[PDB]
C-alpha cells in the first residue's frame, strides 16, 4: 500500500514498505517494526496508523513537522510532504509512485 523513504544518517536512501496497521519506528527492535539505527533514533521514535484510505501520526518522541507545520497526533499525512521527527526525515508515497530523490525541508 504504501511505501517511506528516509533521506538522512545511515539509512539514507533505503526505502520501506510500511507495515497495515500499527507501524513502530525506533532503535529498539524489542518495541519497533522499523528499526533505525541512528544514535538519534529514540528506542520508540515514531508510531503510525497504516491502512489502505492513509497514515495517521499515532505517537512521536517529539513533535511530527509536515512542510514545517507540527500535526495533531491522529491527523492523516500527506502523501509526498517533508516530514521530520527530529532526525527522522523522511517521506512516503503510494505504492506505484516514484519517491523523491531529495527532500527541502522548510526550518
Amino acid at each position: 500500500s504504501w511505501v517511506c523513504r528516509f533521506y538522512q544518517g545511515k539509512h539514507r536512501g533505503v526505502e520501506v514498505e510500511l507495515p497495515h496497521g500499527r507501524c513502530v519506528f525506533g532503535s529498539d527492535p524489542l518495541q519497533s517494526d522499523i528499526v533505525l539505527s541512528d544514535s538519534e533514533i529514540a528506542p520508540v521514535h515514531l508510531v503510525l496508523m497504516v491502512d489502505e484510505e492513509g497514515i495517521r501520526l499515532t505517537d512521536s518522541a517529539e513533535p511530527l513537522l509536515q512542510e514545517g507545520l507540527p500535526v495533531p497526533l491522529g491527523t492523516l499525512l500527506r502523501a509526498g510532504s517533508c516530514l521530520e521527527v527530529g532526525f527522522l526525515l523522511w517521506t512516503f508515497v503510494a505504492v506505484g509512485q516514484p519517491l523523491p530523490e531529495t527532500l527541502q525541508v522548510p526550518t
